[PDB]
């Protein structure tokens, strides 16, 4: 599992459950090609997006559908979505975790890249 | 000034100076049209991107060029850029400050929205 | 103004107004001595805590009373307060801005340190 | 395991390994009594701090020794330590995770409180 997404809710102090996440890979013509997607689990995690063989070097975009998440909780949010855009690089450690901490008018994101 | 961007550097404990910022607005055909651009000053602020007349309702994307920023500091960061995507002015004109706090493998961003 | 505190509310997208702040300094005997206090203004800023003469070298603790802030908004938050503990002025006088971004179960804090 | 601490490094994009963490419980006379301590593991986690029976309602302080962490990496940091102060409350969910994301002049912290 070379790419995992973890989403936390800073208002409720909980995992962010049932958040839609869409991953795209930048094509040669600079468009964003769908690559993988899913919804976070009860633990705020989304595993199984891709495989080692498919996850080649390149630029990827992880879009987290924060607007729908907040609206489902009856809360009015600022952003359309959170976006995390990065290069996958084979010289680095194997496993990428993209974490995001969500508030209605703010978000944090970090990368935890490990062997 | 209805759209302002402020950027801090969490490694140095300073404003993030000379950070390039590109703003786009979603057009009728659903593509991202260039809207305004600039770079942060010695205070880490970027003023003068747009005017109240030109900053109409729409979905805007503020791209903060964090990789170019870090690369000028000889650092090799994780993200390409920070993207901040939001609907603006859909309840009338507001003033928006997009703030960002940068680290090489992480960033935070928050919006301060005020009603003149 | 050599010590300034700025607080934002990540739920409302606004300055965090009326946030109480208490500053302490570690004394010779190793206890936390009260040093200054105040509350954030309508801009979320707190100025005038101290003076360059009184803000000598030492270890300071800036307590931001996030629970009292949230409780005045009828919200029940997680933390008691945010504590920011740092050595100041140990390479000569500097100006410090302690910034904080608040959510009910989370906060961020960063320092901007400048040399006059 | 009612109390767990997770620490991440935003400069390296990694768990923060071998960070000392000290937990205190506020005594009746308003002093901070040592309660538990340890060092984060290779995954940036510190488990086994306390037990359900010992972790009673009250105010706790988790001090994360960030200054020593940065200095061991040859980096000059701002804070003496990061401090997370909160009330444990039985009406809430059972398990408290205190997460912190560290930079030299900044840190983030959130609580993930679950069943
Ligand atoms: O990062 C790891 O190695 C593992 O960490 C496990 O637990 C947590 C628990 C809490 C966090 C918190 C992340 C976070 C991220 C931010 O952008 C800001 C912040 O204050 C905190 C991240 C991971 C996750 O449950 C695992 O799936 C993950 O693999
Ligand atoms: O840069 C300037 O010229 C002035 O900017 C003023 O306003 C802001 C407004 C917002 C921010 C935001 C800080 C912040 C801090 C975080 O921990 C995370 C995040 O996403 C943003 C910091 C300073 C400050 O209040 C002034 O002190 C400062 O001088």
């Amino acid at each position: 599992c070379p790419l995992m997404v973890k989403v936390l809710d800073a208002v409720r102090g909980s995992p962010a459950i049932n958040v839609a996440v869409h991953v795209f890979r930048k094509a040669a013509d600079d468009t964003w090609e769908p690559f993988a997607s899913g919804k976070t689990s009860e633990s705020g995690e989304l595993h199984g997006l891709t495989t080692e063989e498919e996850f080649v070097e390149g630029i990827y975009k992880v879009e987290i559908d924060t607007k729908s998440y907040w609206k489902a909780l009856g809360i009015s949010p600022f952003h359309e979505h959170a976006e995390v855009v990065f290069t996958a690089n084979d010289s680095g450690p194997r496993r990428y975790t993209i974490a995001a901490l969500l508030s209605p008018y703010s978000y944090s994101t970090t990368a935890v890249v490990t062997n």
